[PDB]
Formats: structure tokens, C-alpha cells, sequence
């Protein structure tokens, strides 16, 4: 039988993904065979901030889904005092698998996806929130199209530093134009293979790199030309000089057609 409720419904689980410690995720499939996820985190061990970020992640991404079918859909959830049951579209795979998998991203591909990501991004951004960790696993290909599964809000399920912005790292001691950096360091990832400082493998190094001025980032010339520009702007190291995710709306590479 194997049954899981969720205010009232039974769901019937078929493997945990990701995540196995602290918070679980789960394919399921439910009445009508239809095939779902089923996040679950146990509150018998968060603080109160835990549990007040996962309660804010919650309100914003079910106010946000009518604003956007670019972000993951929750179909219903129960809240408790001990336990949190998201019901969520099911993952096809996500935008970092299927990366590091094959090797040879079509252009138009290439292109399309990141259309998904700067919907979704800038969707976020309109009602004030910054992910602030945006990373190819925070993406998840559904029918093609990509879609933002979460809101950096909650602490939800290693540990790269290669998307990180300069301006992050220099303040140690938020803004938008912090999610243009690591959208850009996905882009470029999917334009060379490769992040921005991903050869620099002492780690203390990355971060000496990323924030030198004189750390002329490489951009390989290529035919694309608009996409070469994207990734420049995307990568300035002044997020006052960044272009922003407006702008990139506007830009070439997004609005000029050629299949």
C-alpha cells in the first residue's frame, strides 16, 4: 500500500531524492495515478528561524505561483507542529544533472533555458526577494522548460563557491544584481562547460580570484556574439556596472530571433 496524507489525501511514495538527513524529498504518485513530490521536514528539531523560514518559504512560493508557471508549483502542503508535507511537481531532472551529464547544449537550448531562469528570477525580485544562492541545482527541468524549485528563503537541501559574487565575499567584515553574478556563472557554464574560477582549486584561492580586479575572467570568443556580451555584463565585478535583470530582458540575446 505504502500511503502518505496530506490534508486528507493518500500518496504513494517511490523513492527519497537528494536530501536524506535533516529535511526529505520524495517522488510519489496519488488517486489518479498522477505522479507528484512530497517534501517533508520534521520540525521536532528547528529553531525557530528555521521554522519561520520555512513558513516564509511556504507563503511566498504559493503567493508567487499565480505570478509565474517559471516557478516550481505547490498544489497543497500540511503544517503541524511536528512535521511539514509540501505536494510539488514532480522533477524530470535538474539543470545540474543534466549538465555534468551529457555535453553539448544546443544553442537554442542554451538560450531557452536561460529565458526560464530570468523569469523566474525576476519574479522573485519584483516582490523583494533575493535568492542570494543561485546555483544550477536550484533549477529543474519540467517539459523543457526549466523552473526555480526554491527562494533561497528557507534553509531547504559539497558546498561550491564558484557562483559566488564579489561584492559577497569583499563585505564579509543584498541586492539584486547578486543573483545576476551567479545567473551569469550558469550561463557561462553552459557556454564554455565551465565556471568562471572552477580550475582554481584551492579554495581560499576561488575567493582571492573572484574578487581581484586583476583577475581578467576569460570569455572565449565564439559565434554567438549577443551571448558573449550577456556573459560580460553578467560578470562585472561592480555590481553597480552589472547589468541588471531588466536589462538583460531587453538584451539581444533574449529579444533578436534566430532559431
Amino acid at each position: 500500500n505504502e500511503c502518505i496524507s496530506v490534508k486528507g489525501r493518500i500518496y504513494s511514495i517511490l523513492k527519497q531524492i537528494g536530501s536524506g538527513g535533516s529535511s526529505k524529498v520524495f517522488q510519489v504518485l496519488n488517486e489518479k495515478k498522477q505522479i507528484y513530490a512530497i517534501k517533508y521536514v520534521n520540525l521536532e528539531e528547528a529553531d525557530n528561524q528555521t521554522l519561520d523560514s520555512y513558513r516564509n518559504e511556504i507563503a511566498y512560493l504559493n503567493k508567487l505561483q499565480q505570478h509565474s508557471d517559471k516557478i516550481i508549483r505547490l498544489y497543497d502542503y500540511e503544517i503541524t507542529d511536528q512535521y511539514i508535507y509540501m505536494v510539488m511537481e514532480c522533477g524530470n531532472i535538474d539543470l545540474n544533472s543534466w549538465l555534468k551529464k551529457k555535453k553539448s547544449i544546443d544553442p537554442w537550448e542554451r538560450k531557452s533555458y536561460w529565458k526560464n531562469m530570468l523569469e523566474a528570477v525576476h519574479t522573485i525580485h519584483q516582490h523583494g526577494i533575493v535568492h542570494s544562492d543561485l546555483k544550477p541545482a536550484n533549477f529543474l527541468i519540467v517539459d523543457g522548460m526549466l523552473k526555480l524549485i526554491d527562494f533561497g528563503i528557507a534553509n531547504q537541501m559539497v558546498g561550491t563557491v564558484n557562483y559566488m559574487p564579489p561584492e559577497a565575499i569583499k563585505d564579509m567584515s543584498i541586492s539584486p544584481k547578486s543573483d545576476v553574478w551567479s545567473l551569469g556563472c550558469i550561463l557561462y557554464y553552459m557556454t564554455y562547460g565551465k565556471t568562471p574560477f572552477q580550475q582554481i582549486i584551492n579554495q581560499i584561492s576561488k575567493l582571492h580570484a573572484i574578487i581581484d580586479p586583476n583577475h581578467e575572467i576569460e570569455f572565449p570568443d565564439i559565434p554567438e556574439k549577443d551571448l558573449q556580451d550577456v556573459l560580460k555584463c553578467c560578470l562585472k565585478r561592480d555590481p553597480k556596472q552589472r547589468i541588471s535583470i531588466p536589462e538583460l530582458l531587453a538584451h539581444p540575446y533574449v529579444q533578436i530571433q534566430t532559431h
